[PDB]
């Protein structure tokens, strides 16, 4: 009955050094309701999905894209609001290796995670995204390293 659409970027850096190095994602902490996330938001009109995703990463997190993976993660969810009315929910993830540091308002935000798709799946509670964080580094590991 009610459609909502959301955009968002998973941020990446690699840590480390050509010796040892780890892929890890930025998990952003939203004090809305105490929950794991990534930046993600509502296209404005006339917006492109790529260009919201875009938007919303630099609102709220002052990070900048060095250069976006060609692949992309939908999750899909129903539930009900306020007024008791159904919304069903499509949530479309980019991918971006990412540079800068993080600017995050302390209202919005309660804590900045980097930590690797594993890392993330072994200690971290996301109902949201689990899905999403398991495509995601099944994603990169085919497309990232050897074979």
């Amino acid at each position: 009955t009610k459609h909502e659409y959301s955009f968002g970027v998973i941020p990446i850096r690699f840590f480390g050094t050509p010796d040892r190095s780890t892929l890890k994602a930025c998990f952003i902490c939203h004090t809305d309701g105490k929950h794991w996330g990534f930046p993600k938001g509502h296209a404005e009109e006339k917006e492109g999905p790529q260009e919201a995703a875009e938007r919303e990463l630099v609102e709220e997190t002052g990070l900048g894209i060095v250069n976006f993976f060609p692949k992309i993660f939908v999750e899909n969810y129903s539930f009900n609001d306020k007024e008791e009315i159904f919304v069903r929910k499509e949530v479309t993830y980019f991918l971006a290796e990412v540079k800068g540091e993080v600017h995050a308002d302390p209202d919005e935000i309660c804590d900045v995670q980097w930590l690797s798709f594993q890392e993330g799946l072994r200690l971290l509670n996301f109902p949201e995204i689990r899905n999403i964080v398991t495509e995601a580094d099944k994603f990169v590991q085919s497309y990232l390293f050897a074979s």
